[PDB]
């Protein structure tokens, strides 16, 4: 018997429904407080001659909706490195000499937690997905990660650097594919993000990039993705459909340049605004197939970008508030961690469901969506199933 | 009638494997004499007075196999950007200044072509790769050359900076997977490799840094990959199987580092020793289960790190000369193109198979691998079947 192409792909796929088979989360251990940031940003920036501008970032954290925020950096590495407290001065490699080293650590964290969650042999994993928006380095995070975990070395890599908010969306929508087209692909997950990067002291100037200082913080999480699964594996939910696209009207609303200087972020136009006039159509062409148009109906995982975002979608929709409760608690007890966020409310999904003791991992609704918004401005949709428990 | 998340993933998958239907490629204009770089690099560089390291340099230029190369960089560019002439100085945000703008534009001229060869309209592309080396931004190159050939707003990203030589590989395992789980889905996969971020001055202590002067050169390469092809459609090769593994004692041979000065490469070990002893592996891992140990019997695609490199491994393994023609070729031709070289070598196979009236788009063989050697130091595998011609 000779063997054929066709007869080695029908051997090679997978049979089933990509599957969430675990979730970790991590974060770095200097826990800041948002009630008290101004008087220690303002402080530690060198910067109380600026007072009229302090009363406008208090109004700003004060808006925020955040209770607090994790940090790798603390006002002793800031010390050893005032460079990062500038504005606008040259620290890039100071920056890099962070993040290169810390975003595996924290990566690594979160991976295991997962790791012990899905309960197999680390060996049984064909796969890493690594994601962040916190430097870059050859060989990457990815492989630092591989070393550290110990992964079989002829496990299959993809390392996503520099994608920013959406990512989270972005590996979901990769993790899919791999495991549903390979039999016996368990595809480890991470994205693991650190604003040692993108701090920097104020100005009057550049409002939009004090926003910043007030909204992103430090988190890694992981997940396990496979088709198939065994019996003694536990299933979370399953990843049904996938869309990413660039909202009309959108260009240069969000930005980021890795400048020596480090990362920048500049928006022009109403980013909220954007997103709540556009979200309809993402929700329609995920679920009208699906045959479903009442949107309070499914479960609901939006990265929380800042407040104004999700207050404008649950005006618009007529969401009630319950649907932005996992999104919101995550937004309120750790902050904007950019691609790892929606993978933590996802974890702050299943956390409740079992809490409250409802009927499925999805606050005991049958079908969910997942949003991540980041630069183009670029929303990443996924359509979920829920698992009964 | 209820709608079933089983029901949903038998629709939506393709049924055959990822088949290459077009390759396109594209340099920048300003070519560049291997026989005389020794003079023109050393001059611009102002550093004749260095007499002995340029001896150093004319014999590596000698050794390196390589005719010409093309460079976005030229003398008017370097002159007005005199911070990139230097050894180290602050470089970076000139370098990024180019290559953000440039990178892209580059492989925007190389999918025009893939796209014209495919035949179909650019209206049926449902997933783009973005593959470089060469600097960094958000929103990314991907969504960059969306705009520029105006693709579908809500064509799937996947924008993979920053990993190297390897990565020309890691394109196409992607690509086997996004074709192949997805039913109508056609995939532009794009590398775009420009050398204007790690060009800086000759010194003494770095002989590692001069290797690189000698043999990295500019380019981009395009393919559409789908499954299911229309009779209108053109085969070129279908991607059977794909593997990536880690070399032992390998730690640190192949480092980059991203820094205010700009990207900076860096050699421990001895690279051509590593790959050659380790290879017959992986090709018995790819090969034993088709019944294939006679290497001669296949067609070859490797990254031309070096000659070195194609040198050992054609000593090793016992290959007829004739084996690595075509890799020898675009080396001799183009130079040292990281991602993008194993695409052009891909192209410049099929081109030769045409123009000799050979029996297959892969030299007359039916079976064929594809090779990418990069910083791990990382070896992707890619088996490929040739079409009938």
């Amino acid at each position: 018997h000779m063997v054929s192409v066709e007869e080695i792909r029908k051997a090679q796929r997978a049979e089933g429904p990509a599957t969430v088979m675990a979730i970790g989360t991590a974060t770095p251990p200097n826990c800041v407080d948002q009630s008290t940031y101004p008087d220690y940003y303002f402080r530690i920036t060198n910067s109380e001659h600026m007072t009229e501008l302090k009363e406008k970032f208090k109004r700003m954290c004060d808006k925020s909706m955040i209770k607090k925020r994790y940090m790798y950096l603390n006002e002793e590495i800031l010390k050893e490195n005032p460079s990062v407290c500038a504005y606008m001065a040259p620290s890039l490699d100071a920056r890099q000499d962070m993040v290169v080293v810390e975003v595996p650590k924290l990566g690594k964290e979160a991976a295991t937690k997962a790791i012990k969650e899905w309960g197999q042999p680390k060996s049984k994993i064909t796969h890493l997905i690594f994601c962040t928006t916190s430097g870059v380095d050859m060989p990457g995070a990815d492989y630092q990660l591989t070393k550290l975990l110990g992964l079989r070395p002829s496990v299959k890599r993809y390392m996503m650097y520099q994608q920013g908010c959406f990512a989270g969306g972005t590996v979901l929508r990769l993790a899919k594919d791999l495991a549903e087209n390979n039999k016996g692909a368990r595809v480890l997950v991470v994205c693991s993000e650190i604003t040692a990067v993108t701090f920097r002291g104020p100005t009057d100037t550049h409002l939009d990039s004090l926003v910043g200082q007030a909204l992103f913080g430090d988190g890694a999480a992981a997940v396990i993705v496979g088709s198939d699964p065994l019996p003694v594996e536990k299933p979370l939910f399953q990843l049904v459909w996938t869309a990413q696209t660039i909202l009309p009207d959108s260009e240069g609303a969000i930005d980021g340049h890795l400048r020596e200087v480090g990362l920048t972020f500049h928006l022009l136009k109403d980013v909220p605004g954007l997103i709540s006039k556009n979200i309809e159509k993402a929700l329609v062409e995920a679920f009208q197939p699906l045959g479903i148009s009442d949107y309070n109906s499914i479960f609901w995982i939006a990265h929380p970008g800042g407040p104004a975002i999700l207050d404008q979608v649950e005006a618009k929709l007529g969401l009630k508030p319950e649907k932005m409760e996992a999104t919101r608690h995550v937004l309120s007890e750790y902050g904007n961690m950019s691609s790892a966020c929606v993978l933590f409310i996802l974890d702050q999904m299943r956390k409740k469901s079992i809490e409250n003791g409802l009927g499925t991992t999805g606050e005991g609704l049958d079908w969910g969506v997942l949003f991540g918004f980041g630069p183009g401005l670029t929303v990443e949709t996924v359509v979920l199933r829920s698992v009964t428990l």
